[PDB]
């Protein structure tokens, strides 16, 4: 349903849509048929829903001053450590953006800056890419409508699954679908480690099916495979091409930021506000066990908790028999129990399950003979996305 071959149904729909948007035409990012058709396709030519979607976007542009975001300067920590960059063009002339996820330190960034600034940095990238598409259109004399995004997963870690960081990427993917529909040609994933299917499963429901269908996972031969999309002379040497910085650096640091660990000197806090699924009392001299059956290795357990009334002990155990509850003496110790000041600073963490069995998170108040505790917690079993898992298996 694109420019050129619209049906009459579609051509009449487009004309009506254009008529219904007369008030907005002078302030649209572009008032051409290409622009309008993105909103129509996103809502199957339902004139009302398409209009609602576009008008919501236009309110978002006003609220966020998006026409001027290309000159917005983020906080120093985001300028220096929030990764990614625009570099090169694909064979059609679409701009390429490198998203260096694996080297990102989103925890350090969120402890040093706001979710709002991290999201605004990512919106800025969208606007920069759109401006680059327009410049390319003018230079090439034909419409360039989309960008190509490469996602470098080298370094992806349990550390990246910190719940507040994940909420950044989830919110961003929701914003992308609502405000930048059909702006990515492909989403090319390189250097995916074993953790990728679990990580991907956390964000997949926030992207549209059309976006998901454009994901391409590359294997060991990714450098050669990338050159099917992008010319070597448009690719950094780091990613298999011939482009360098003026000083010969193969990473093209003058265009692409590679993130890295945020120095502690930038931190403005060391934990953020959390929300919890459950609240329970743990009696004086007592304990609480939260059990989860893991059916295969590679599942990830992730938790967060706070206490009131004093500290709490916490460890992770693995049952040696299924059936009745076992004591800490009888179970295998997976993560040694320790006391945490979870009444002062909430705790969180994760681990990879190396075996199938019943994993038990044990909250220990047995040492506190006079004082009970109130405990709030969330404990989640994170499963792999099955398609991603199969694909990674299939690439050896
Ligand atoms: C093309 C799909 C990219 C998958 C990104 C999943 C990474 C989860 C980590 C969230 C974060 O730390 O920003």
């Amino acid at each position: 349903s694109r420019v050129g071959d619209l049906s009459p149904q579609q051509q009449e729909a487009l004309a009506r849509f254009r008529e219904n948007l007369q008030d907005l035409l002078p302030i649209l990012p572009n008032a051409d048929d290409y622009f309008l058709l993105r909103w129509l396709r996103a809502r199957n030519f339902d004139l009302q829903k398409s209009e609602d979607m576009l008008r919501r976007h236009m309110e978002f542009r006003k609220q966020q001053d998006l026409d001027n975001i290309v000159t917005w300067q983020p906080p120093e920590v985001i300028q220096l450590y929030d990764s990614g960059g625009l570099c090169g063009y694909d064979y059609e002339g679409c701009p390429v953006y490198f998203n260096i996820i694996g080297s990102l330190d989103p925890k350090g960034l969120l402890l040093s800056a706001s979710k709002q600034d991290m999201i605004r940095k990512r919106i800025k990238v969208c606007e920069l890419l759109l401006h680059e598409c327009e410049l390319q259109t003018q230079k090439l004399g034909r419409k360039i409508e989309m960008a190509l995004m490469v996602f470098d997963m080298e370094g992806l870690s349990l550390k990246h699954l910190w719940k507040p960081a994940v909420e950044v990427y989830q919110q961003f993917f929701s914003i992308l679908e609502a405000n930048y529909p059909e702006t990515l040609k492909n989403l090319i994933v390189i250097r995916a480690p074993k953790l990728f299917p679990v990580a991907f499963n956390l964000v997949k429901s926030f992207m549209s099916e059309e976006t998901r269908r454009k994901i391409v996972i590359l294997g060991d031969n990714w450098k050669q495979e990338l050159t099917k999309f992008i010319s070597p002379d448009q690719l950094p040497v780091e990613f298999g091409g011939t482009m360098t910085d003026p000083d010969g650096n193969p990473k093209c640091l003058t265009k692409i930021n590679y993130g890295g660990e945020v120095p502690k000197s930038y931190y403005l806090c060391e934990q953020v506000r959390l929300q919890y699924e459950h609240t329970r009392s743990v009696g004086r001299g007592s304990s609480l066990q939260v059990e989860n059956e893991i059916l295969f290795p590679g599942c990830v357990l992730r938790w967060q908790f706070a206490s009131d009334g004093g500290d709490i002990g916490f460890g992770v155990f693995l049952k040696t028999k299924m059936g009745e509850q076992q004591s800490a003496r009888e179970m295998t110790e997976v993560l040694p129990s320790q006391r945490y000041n979870a009444h002062m600073v909430p705790e969180d963490g994760s681990l990879t399950c190396l075996q199938a069995g019943v994993y038990v998170l044990r909250f220990d108040n047995t040492y506190s003979r006079m004082h009970a505790k109130k405990l709030s917690y969330t404990v989640e079993v994170l499963l792999p996305d099955k398609a991603s898992e199969e694909t990674l298996q299939s690439m050896r």
